[PDB]
């Protein structure tokens, strides 16, 4: 193994316990994630072992993916003393996230007190190419001395979640079996609420020039950790190769009746290969998806360095051959928002997908479809029709956010997102357009995506409501994107967002009707669609209260918004983000026109096609100026309008927010876990800001860069109709190679 | 509670995990023992927590005292984050053992980093008067802020035995329930080997000027781990008392059917009692001890308090009302020796019970007495006659000495002290008469004492074997007290030993028949007693191999030991103990003249009244030029036999070093348990050496004291047939009070 070359290394300073780089250099392949800690597993770190799909409840106030049993646990001894790096001399100290090769390096030259002298090198990765798989490689050499080394594979089930808040820990799971099969050692579990079962088996060995060496092999049940331990007879300066294959297996998995034996199966036939073998398949899997998701910049190396950092998150954690998941608000990274799944998805992430490995979006798509079933109950449950999605999803698709928690004064306070938070029906809709405006996947559009469209347009028919007064409908008692003003009417963003529900839902019913009626029946046996539904949804689309107002241009982000208290930011932090500006009281937000993130701004973004460049520039500066960027999804929103209303300074400073979210830990709580969306923004910013993409009305691409000043360059590839697409983006102009044909695409450059 | 004195406390200056005050602070009670472990439980402590004859082997190579689950965790957290004290600046720190209370404390005044002060200050023990309970009291205050706390109390069952060195962990139980009742939380569980059940109830609560001020308690069960907390709406500067009582109740105590209820119910009297009332009552107890058991020293202050702390954990361990289970060679303050039970405790820790408790040694001679059975299967088995007891023993009394372990060089050795050193039956037989003689408590000697000393007898009958070349009974194929020698012939100490084995028994016999007819037979009717044997055992002692050499003076401590290569100690560490001799090889000790510990001087102790003030002087100086005082029982033996020959600065060196043992670390692994026959060789130094007392042949009480100069005064009572004496001895004269009177009893003063 050697290591990329250094643009792709990300790089943590010191040997220590970090809740940021636990996350930052957590690796996953969409279906297990390892959180970043160090192998010895020290007292102060938050382990995190995920398996995508596996929520429990419990006694918890709301169901959580299962944080297991932990695996990856190797610790050496010396003469039966564990050789601690925490009590050592650290001579060298190598740690990086290699991103181009996928995988987590360490380097250890240590001199413990006893004067002896040890190193230890190697890395871990999660397989690409293999779900099951986790692979552990680490080289030791004792420098100056002779002695017996144990070497320490463990399965640690003493780990839960919540670990450090005492309120809210729980175990998920019970352990139903341990067991030494000679050639490894083995974990299961089951969920508490009894819904899932997880198998782990494990095999280490120990080599010294390819040959196993180690004299003696034990194994040890301690309840609640079961170890497999080699013992060498190590001669000074030998190179000692360790070698620890791990398996987790599921209930998730198909044909999987005995986790046990499929778990032992998997691992034997993975023993077959070396290291190296697994890791080479690994990197071809990198390799493929990198090929198309990279992007380089020329110029700014801390950006091109940071953009990596985000695409790699993005490519590591999607699984498309799984369509009964989606990626939570923190991937597979940490337990912050427990692993449920938001609008972030839809809007935020979705379209690295669509663009970047469109299966991967499909699956995501079929996430939501598939839940369906529950979307309609819940909006029964409410008084409503259609499909009504849940603000926060899981497994089954009800309704999974906190009825309360904590304000920013560290105080109880009831939260209503998961009542009045509505509009996330009305963004899976739009990213099912949105996946298949890019895809032309016209049989997904049929079989799925307009069932889909169609059922949330019958939930926005059923709570717009009528006033004589205004001669209007409405929809009031709401929370819009920005969280901080909670029952308010006319939310702008809302509204327009129903308004294009139902009008593309009426324009799908027309389209089916017409071009293709064996479907529009399918369809309609299915849902019980009538073709006198669709013209309900337009009388209404069409009288839905749309504030303007025709000149002054400005767009209230809702009904009273502008009666209310303003203020000015102002005042900068260490990371160049907002600080509460003076006499502002952090739990009275309602009272203020301070915003959380983008909202009305998040509306001209989506919905580009229906304002000017001067409502545009008019609306971006009112809400920019107030903007607080308390979500991680904010920045990337105003980096990519501000280079789309011309003020490419706010834009670059925005963008680079979102690129350091995790990086400078720019929110103050990178320990929970990725900031996944801000992760996609990011990539948004990038192409359709920066590099000019956007979608003119007849499905023609636009391009129309925008360079910051300092940036010489900007290649990216995407996906369009089914064809693959390299732009190479200068100051001057724009170059463009079609490396896969599927018809003759329209494109439209500067310019 | 107001702490002692000061030349009562004994202290710990850094906030830290300590090996060495785990020790230490050790608290016990006799039935239970509790490592001194701070009450957070830090990664790197090493908690105890035993209960006197709860043993266990499962899979380990001999059986062990059971490290069981800690129940003392206590740990504070401030809005729902743990307020580390290893992780704050620590403006106040005490800690100190308080010897005349029996109590632990620790005061904290702490800063963490977000700038808030807080002050944690208590204490705990271990009821000398309820042997179940276990009491904490902790006062918090927060200093410049307000919070909500929560206090954590819990009960962690992963605790397991030779945590730190991963060939030896074993879990030695398994968990049978687990269940929060409202009034406490408790944990039980059941040996592995399936022989013990133990539960542990506990009850947390927290007041504010005695009035509960929780707004709410929770629970959890974490599997391995049950927690009890209670949240406070804290105001600065508000004194918050904690109070946590917990039960430990064992299979090992009488009528206890279900373990659960009998928690429970003792947990509910405690709790009528308050914090302050128990710990009186506790006090009373100590008093009680300490009024027959202190030791004033005038004019040497390291002296007097480090006899203190001898003498402390010497109170502390003994249990009278148990008539099963001993003292093992470190208490119950560690598990160096597995909790099992060596000739250190009828030799070294036996005297300071009969003189100053004699119940205690009544009890231990109890556990010897009801494994005869034990120790006569043991003879059997090698081809014996008689009891042979154990070297190393636990509940059972098999023979439970490991097979092999690690030598000085760190490498694997065979152990033959589980076979050959058979010197264990007599010191029994020798610490019966012991007893007796001190306490004239005939009754014992007859319906137990002589079976002992009989039985032995038998013993060494069998194992004696005749030579017609010397025309001598000898002992061959032996390890003596020095077991730096092994498969020797005619071990000096041996041999005297078995002679008087023999010869007390035939005496025995004697006395019964004449004097005791009646028991004579019941006895005889019990194991086989004819009136003919007795001649044999004198036949044997007459020609019991004794070597002189009449002239010459100089006992050679076995067979061949004078043509072994010579070594001259010279060279000291910084604890004033011996360094290794230049050129000898650690592993080849048989081949050198160097002794572990006291061998043929222990013989001149126990044996006073067989050699003349020269011979001792001879054998005396001849073997402290070569003892390289490998073990904690010889700098006491060489103590007491330095002053008894006049040589009283190597005496105060000596001393020195015994009672030092544990509080410098002399041997280098305190942190293994306390040197439990180290403490009582101190006391047997102290009152048989420097205090000088003796017996003389018709069991009258001499004194012949002889202070070291420096010591201006020296007090101490011990009990004598009934009569309880104390004496203060002054550089010129002897004062004597008797304050307990039964007969007149004989006493022979200077000079
Ligand atoms: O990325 C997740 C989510 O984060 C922010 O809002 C959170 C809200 O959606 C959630 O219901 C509550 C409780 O779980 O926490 C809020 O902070 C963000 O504002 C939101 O738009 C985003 O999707
Ligand atoms: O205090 C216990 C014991 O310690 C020393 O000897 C140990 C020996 O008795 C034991 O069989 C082996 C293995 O457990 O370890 C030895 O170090 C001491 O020499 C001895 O006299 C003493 O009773």
């Amino acid at each position: 193994m050697k290591l990329s070359e250094r643009e792709w290394l990300i790089e943590q300073d010191k040997l220590e316990a970090s809740g940021k780089f636990e996350t930052c250099f957590a690796l996953t392949n969409g279906y297990i994630g390892i959180r970043g800690i160090n192998e010895e597993v020290f007292c102060e770190e938050t382990p995190g072992t995920y398996i995508a799909g596996v929520f429990d409840k419990s006694t918890a106030q709301v169901t959580e993916l299962v944080n297991l049993p932990n695996p990856i646990g190797l610790r050496i001894y010396i003469n039966r003393e564990f050789l601690n790096p925490l009590k050592c001399e650290i001579l060298e100290f190598k740690r990086v996230l290699d991103l181009k090769q996928g995988i987590l390096y360490r380097k250890l030259r240590l001199k413990d007190v006893k004067g002896r002298i040890t190193t230890i090198e190697g890395f871990r990765f999660v397989s690409m190419n293999n779900k099951n798989l986790i692979v552990q490689k680490y080289d030791v050499v004792c420098e100056n001395y002779s002695a017996v080394l144990n070497v320490e594979s463990f399965i640690d089930a003493t780990t839960v979640n919540s670990k450090d808040v005492p309120n809210d820990r729980v175990k998920h799971y019970e352990i139903d079996k341990k067991k030494d099969f000679a050639d490894g050692i083995y974990l299961g579990i089951t969920t508490k609420d009894k819904k899932y079962k997880v198998g782990i088996a494990s095999s280490t060995k120990v080599l010294l020039n390819n040959q196993r060496c180690y004299f003696n092999r034990f194994t040890k049940d301690l309840g609640y950790i079961i170890t497999e331990n080699f013992e060498v007879e190590a001669k000074q300066g030998e190179r000692y190769e360790i070698e620890k294959l791990t398996v987790l297996v599921s209930s998730r998995e198909k044909n999987v009746g005995d986790v046990f034996e499929t778990c032992t199966n998997k691992l034997k036939e993975f023993e077959t290969k070396s290291a190296e073998k697994l890791l080479f398949e690994h990197i071809e899997e990198y390799k493929r998806l990198w090929d198309v998701a990279n992007i380089d910049i020329v110029g700014d190396e801390v950006a091109n360095k940071s953009v990596k950092f985000n695409i790699f998150h993005l490519i590591s954690m999607a699984n498309p051959e799984d369509e009964h998941v989606s990626l939570g608000a923190k991937g597979l990274h940490g337990e912050g928002y427990k692993g449920h799944v938001f609008w972030d998805t839809e809007i935020f992430m979705l379209p690295f997908y669509i663009y970047t490995n469109p299966a991967a979006a499909k699956a995501m798509l079929m996430y939501r479809y598939n839940l369906l079933d529950a979307a309609r109950e819940n909006a029964r449950k409410n008084g409503y029709k259609g499909a009504q999605f849940p603000w926060e999803s899981a497994d089954t698709g009800e309704e999974e956010t906190p009825k309360w928690g904590y304000d920013y004064l560290g105080n109880p306070v009831r939260i209503w997102t998961g009542d009045i938070e509505y509009h996330i029906s009305a963004d899976i809709a739009y990213a099912v357009m949105n996946y298949v405006r890019a895809t032309d996947d016209i049989d997904f559009l049929l079989n799925y995506g307009s069932e889909i469209i169609i059922e949330t347009a019958r939930f926005w028919a059923s709570i717009c409501k009528y006033n004589k007064e205004k001669g209007r409908y409405e929809i009031n008692d709401v929370i819009g994107p920005d969280e901080f003003h909670e029952h308010c009417n006319n939310n702008a963003y809302t509204n327009y967002l129903a308004k294009w529900n139902l009008l593309k839902a009426s324009e799908l019913c027309n389209l089916l009707l017409e071009k293709y009626p064996k479907y529009f029946e399918k369809l309609s046996k299915k849902i019980n669609l009538s073709d006198e539904e669709p013209f309900v949804w337009q009388e209404i689309a069409s009288k839905i209260y749309i504030p303007y107002h025709p000149d002054k241009k400005l767009i209230e982000q809702f009904e009273g918004y502008f009666n209310l208290k303003d203020f000015v930011i102002k005042e900068y932090d260490q990371n160049n983000m907002p600080v509460w500006p003076e006499g502002v009281e952090l739990d009275k937000l309602n009272n203020y026109q301070l915003i959380k993130q983008a909202d009305v701004v998040m509306l001209l973004y989506l919905l580009g096609e229906e304002f000017d460049d001067q409502t545009k520039k008019i609306n971006y500066d009112y809400y920019e100026k107030r903007t607080m960027h308390k979500s991680s999804l904010s920045p990337s929103i105003y980096a990519l309008m501000g280079v789309r209303v011309g003020e490419t300074n706010r834009a670059y400073i925005n963008f680079m927010r979102t690129a350091l979210t995790d990086l400078e830990d720019n929110q103050g709580n990178t320990h929970l876990g990725i900031h996944a969306a801000s992760l996609g923004g990011t990539w948004q910013a990038l192409v359709f800001g920066f590099g000019g993409i956007s979608i003119e009305k007849d499905d023609v691409l636009s391009v129309n860069p925008w360079l910051p000043e300092k940036w010489e360059s900007l290649k990216f590839s995407i996906w369009w109709k089914g064809n693959l697409l390299d732009f190479k983006i200068t100051k001057d102009n724009v170059e463009v190679k079609k490396r896969v044909e599927k018809g003759n695409v329209k494109l439209k450059i500067k310019g």
